[PDB]
């Protein structure tokens, strides 16, 4: 039977179709903080050449973080982290001046955050929650949002992992950038992304995969479901709770960004890996779908 060889390549594809779909959404949130993150440094430049003073500086950061913000309903979060001294040389001038994104130590470090898109509430980071390195559920550091892009250089998408919007603890991911000044870090900047957003999208991603015959999955690299259009509950768990004979072999498929299909009973599954963002470490979707359903009617 030549039948099998086409189911194969139907769900490879689809696999890939969905890692687009992922990718898409991780790449749209990108280039918006990509984008604003110029804004920040500019007008980081116009005081440093004293064309701006410290004070409208500081002001015109805390409103275009918030404004940035309330721009994208699709993120959750908006977070700005400057080295001391590094925004204006003045932090002593802005000790808990909040209204003004100041911290306890009057470093600029400033949050904006939507629990639902519109109720913008704000924080000023002190700097005991900078240095906060509890692991979470993926091992990650809590402050890898801040310590990923300064140690490298490069932007980082972070393992899902809790943080506190409001007064409550939520379950994201992020997207943090590192501010540069010519090849250093004087900086971070970042996009928080409610993982309920992803399982959104890979519940309305199985929908249109054989009517939801099957089901879609989103992992990141270290095997926490950011997604699982059957479980929901499956949200910031590991592979292993679902998927415990192949969660070793998906992860190091993961890791090495390598596709794979795999046989069981008549459904089949596949691991498309995806680099949400350029340079980053895989992200993958999980699709199982019952090989009646790809030789369909
Ligand atoms: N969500 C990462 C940024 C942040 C703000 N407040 C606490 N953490």
């Amino acid at each position: 039977q030549m039948l099998d060889e086409s189911a194969r390549l139907r769900l490879e594809a689809r696999g890939e179709l969905q890692a687009l779909r992922i990718q898409r959404y991780f790449m749209d949130a990108f280039q918006y903080g990509k984008g604003f993150s110029r804004q920040i440094l500019f007008l980081r430049d116009q005081a440093q050449k004293r064309f701006l003073d410290a004070y409208d500086l500081r002001e015109d950061l805390t409103r275009q973080v918030r404004t940035a913000l309330a721009a994208n309903p699709e993120v959750l979060g908006l977070y700005v982290v400057f080295e001391p001294n590094a925004l204006d040389g003045k932090d002593e001038l802005f000790v808990d001046q909040p209204a003004l994104g100041s911290n306890d130590k009057g470093r600029f470090s400033l949050y904006w955050a939507q629990a639902t898109p519109g109720q913008l509430e704000s924080e000023s980071m002190i700097e005991s929650e900078l240095a906060d390195t509890s692991s979470g559920p993926s091992g990650a550091a809590y402050n890898a949002w801040y310590t990923c892009p300064k140690e490298s250089g490069q932007p980082c998408v972070l393992d899902p992992y809790f943080d506190k919007v409001g007064e409550r603890q939520l379950l994201m991911t992020s997207i943090a950038f590192p501010l540069e000044l010519d090849g250093k870090v004087i900086g971070v900047m970042g996009l928080d992304i409610n993982l309920s957003n992803l399982q959104a999208l890979s519940e309305q991603g199985n929908r249109e995969l054989y009517d939801g015959v099957g089901q879609v999955g989103i992992l990141s690299p270290a095997g926490l479901f950011a997604g699982n259009s059957r479980d929901a509950g499956l949200l910031g768990k590991n592979l292993a709770k679902a998927d415990p004979q192949h969660a070793g072999e998906l992860l190091q498929l993961l890791a090495a960004g390598k596709s794979r299909l795999f046989n069981e009973n008549d459904d089949l599954k596949v691991l498309q890996p995806l680099q949400p963002i350029p340079g980053a470490k895989p992200w993958g979707v999980l699709l199982e779908v019952p090989k009646s359903a790809l030789l369909g009617p």
